[PDB]
């Protein structure tokens, strides 16, 4: 046997950044944002729910122990993978390497977008054409997309959880909620610890988490959707 | 009022025989199936399997047409057929046992046994193989099987050095030619495309999800998720 290339490949819409177009497709969903087309599978949802039970075969108990706050805490809730991707994108927009070559006006726009992705589930954010008309240039759009791909790429530098002191996670605080992204065998576990405000006003610690399949990000980390 | 992104190690982790490899049995489990072979426990997901069928039947949106065209020998071929990831893993593992780096780490008494296992995994779909005690020229220790497992882990590890299909001339496939049978393993975004071509010219293909092998790609044990 030997390595060989047989199936190798042969060698605008600015307002798309303000849209979050989710739509069901074969094997899951498609989400369009910017010039990215995300293909989200239904993978792991059944497993994730089952792992919150303590009546799992012994091989899964280590997993439940490692993520106690997620699996051995009944109060934590599982979110759909496309919501977890949305959260992941919100984090990417705040990447230090991305916001370093942006103009301040557009930087503040990116900030609004980031908050919209992290805190909301709405399909659109409305920003005044006055700010977009001077700050959202083709260059800034290009850089923004290049930055997100770059963040996806550095996520693949993460090692899957291991027993030999290797960085398996990325932690960040954004708009009053601790976000943790961990690489597992199935992809990236996206975990958010926030404070929920329930209407007398009552504040409580809340934990949500979802699983973004590796293929979702690998498609946009370096082609074809397969 | 917020912090910055930081790499974190917060989630750090703190007897074989002939009969253990002589079976290929699919066990029902949550989210798919479990296959036990040697000291390997394969978790095969029941997902990513519907997409291949749609791509074959052309029940897809137009964004997948370049994918159907790139793999025209798989999705645009009347004499192509899809096997479940359970059988695609079987083929893949069969090829693994034929790895040269694994072969040179064995002994002819054990090499002949491994070869029999390989042909059984590659050419058959039977759940068990019975090798007559006569054929065993030597005793088989647990250690010989252990280093065989290491060889398999190493083959998985080499498959992860493949790049996804690209346009930079980077290797994205492992080919192996046998007796009237060609086997190609291609790394896509969703995992590894395993196809087998025979003669007339028929082809059979399936998909092995990246998680199946990722779990067993490193020397360290780790955790199933």
């Amino acid at each position: 046997a030997e390595l060989s290339t047989r199936y190798n490949l042969p060698a605008l819409d600015l307002n798309s950044t303000a849209r979050w177009i989710k739509e069901p497709s074969v094997g899951g969903w498609t989400v369009k944002w910017g010039n990215f087309v995300f293909h989200i599978p239904n993978t792991g949802m059944t497993l994730l729910h089952h792992l919150k039970s303590n009546f799992v075969v012994p091989e899964w108990q280590q997993t439940r122990n490692l993520f106690s706050h997620l699996f051995k805490n009944p109060k934590s809730t599982i979110i759909e993978p496309f919501l977890a991707l949305r959260i992941l994108l919100g984090v990417a927009l705040k990447d230090q390497e991305l916001q370093q070559s942006l103009i301040p006006g557009f930087r503040s726009i990116v900030h609004m977008l980031s908050e919209w992705l992290l805190l909301e589930v709405t399909s659109a954010i409305h920003i005044s054409p006055n700010l977009l008309g001077i700050y959202l240039t083709s260059d800034m759009f290009k850089i923004l997309m290049a930055g997100v791909k770059n963040f996806f790429n550095k996520m693949f530098t993460l090692h899957v959880v291991n027993d030999h002191g290797k960085p398996s996670s990325i932690e960040i605080k954004l708009t009053g909620q601790q976000i943790i992204i961990t690489r597992v065998n199935m992809g990236f576990l996206v975990e958010v610890r926030r404070i929920d405000i329930e209407p007398e006003t009552v504040l409580s610690e809340s934990v949500v988490f979802g699983l973004v399949a590796e293929a979702v990000l690998r498609e946009h980390s370096q082609g074809q959707p397969l």
